[PDB]
């Protein structure tokens, strides 16, 4: 007993969970880059304050 | 000179940081512009 859109319903929900996890892995190594690339601004600004 | 030598040293440093975080940045820019091409060939299948 089946629903006439089950399968594609079923498509849809493996499609969406895979690009998802790959959104929620994307967000992620974006935000270690960015505390990254702030850690690095703030070295470079300090040292560039002490330069002369 | 033992202070131009540690200056010198720092400097390299931080140029190599500068280049490391730029080669992360690019690479991680292309990551999130293919999976965007991704989701909206994805999004538009379905509409």
């Amino acid at each position: 007993p089946r629903g006439s859109h089950m399968e594609e319903r079923l498509a849809r929900n493996a499609l969406e969970a895979s690009v998802e996890e790959r959104t929620r892995d994307l967000r992620m190594a974006r935000d270690r880059l960015e505390t990254e690339i702030a850690d690095h601004r703030q070295t470079t600004e300090k040292l560039q304050a002490v330069q002369q």
